[PDB]
């Protein structure tokens, strides 16, 4: 039922309704001779939408906004990027040009600038220390500590018990580490345990790439990170 | 013009005619949350066909044979696997059940057995030393030395100037190393130079995965291997 790369040509975006007023958005990107999917989140906040992460690039993100406009028909007023990599901020300029207020932590904004990536305009304060949580409309933003990146955030939708782990959480089908160039392998398991301890009631867990599941995805990611550590 | 993973659902196989009586076969496989393509070769020999490498698995290889039967309509009498990994021998049992004589070097047969992979039935003698070449019907088989694997073979079709590099040769779009668990990074550039020196007249170069090109694919692979070596 969840869309895979098969049903998504490169450049198209699919939406998947997880619960009342909660969708994921799925896009694909081709690099290094393979094709990868990527997830973000959409959360209804009254008569508007909060977007979590771009669709991995300007063209994808323009298709994302067109797909939201036709399938949901509510305005995207704010967006949050969960870390500084292109699958999360690639397309921020498209969002800004459409009138979306783009947000990220100062850590993410700093790292995006150093990398030469697109930089969300607004700063999310209160997330600099591991275990920090802040409310952002219909979601909670949580900094679990360094993992996939030193800045990665996770997002929880309390009304639907949906946990969006971003790239700090792997799908079950991924049994080897992904891009860990910017990761903190030493701290990643501890950061996942902070997620587990803060959101033990989560019923739906969305990885940054691939199929959703339950809280088992946290233990799965810990297994994979530790195996990579011991390579 | 060359098929990519977009036009190939996982489980289907496409044929691409390179020249008179020379085709590549293209399949896809899901692996670790991504989709990868894979190439093999088909070379007409009189009224029969020589197959280079499986389509990466039993289902793909059954689809490969059905696609050959309907699009070319000539019998596959012999097959050669160019190294011992599953994208080259996965499906050998299907070929054997269909009456195809399967071949590999004793080095490949030895390594496949150790790995628990399918084992081609017939042995290709005369390929144990770097630089060894043997004729096999309408092609020449060449052992350039260890590279992607210690056993990898390349195949040249002299009548069409087609060089099938297998997984020792990367497509241009791949700028980072692939699966190098069984590779000899120290010897891979020297092995590529042997290919260059033996087939300087090659006009079309087929990598194990992705888009074909010219002999520049050899220098490209050297560039990528050396960069990975210096990681
Ligand atoms: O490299 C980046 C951001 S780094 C990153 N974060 N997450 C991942 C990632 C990707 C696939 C599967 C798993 C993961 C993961 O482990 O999360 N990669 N973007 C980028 N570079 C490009 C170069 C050329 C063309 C397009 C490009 N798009
Ligand atoms: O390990 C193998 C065969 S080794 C091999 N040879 N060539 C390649 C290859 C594949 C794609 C792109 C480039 C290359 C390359 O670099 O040539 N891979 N298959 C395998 N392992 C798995 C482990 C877990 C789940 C599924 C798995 N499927
Ligand atoms: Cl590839
Ligand atoms: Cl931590
Ligand atoms: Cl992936
Ligand atoms: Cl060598
Ligand atoms: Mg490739
Ligand atoms: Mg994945
Ligand atoms: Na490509
Ligand atoms: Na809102
Ligand atoms: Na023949
Ligand atoms: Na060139
Ligand atoms: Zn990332
Ligand atoms: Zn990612
Ligand atoms: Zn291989
Ligand atoms: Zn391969």
């Amino acid at each position: 039922e969840y869309p895979t790369v098969s049903e998504i040509p490169v450049g198209e975006v699919r939406l998947y309704q997880i619960a009342d007023g909660v969708w994921s958005h799925i896009a694909t990107q081709s690099f290094d001779g393979a094709v990868y999917p990527s997830n973000g989140l959409i959360v209804r906040d009254g008569d508007e939408l909060l977007l979590i992460d771009t669709a991995w690039g300007a063209k994808n993100t323009a298709a994302l906004l067109a797909e939201i406009e036709k399938q949901i028909g509510l305005p995207v007023t704010r967006a949050v990027s969960t870390h500084f990599h292109d699958d999360r901020v690639g397309g921020v300029d498209v969002l800004r040009a459409a009138g979306v207020a783009t947000y990220a932590s100062p850590s993410t904004r700093r790292l995006a600038e150093v990398e030469g990536n697109e930089i969300p305009t607004h700063s999310l304060e209160g997330l600099s220390s591991s275990g920090d949580a802040v409310r952002f409309g219909p979601v909670e933003l949580f900094y679990p500590g360094a993992a996939h990146s030193t800045d990665n955030l996770v997002v929880y939708v309390p009304s639907a018990s949906v946990l969006y782990g971003g790239c700090a959480i792997y799908e079950l089908s991924r049994t080897s580490a992904g891009n860990v160039a910017d990761a903190d392998l030493a701290e990643w398991p501890t950061s996942i345990e902070r997620i587990q301890q803060h959101y033990p009631e989560a019923q739906f867990v969305i990885p940054g790439h691939g199929l959703p599941g339950g809280l088992d995805l946290l233990k799965h990611t810990t297994n994979v990170v530790k195996a990579h550590t011991n390579r």
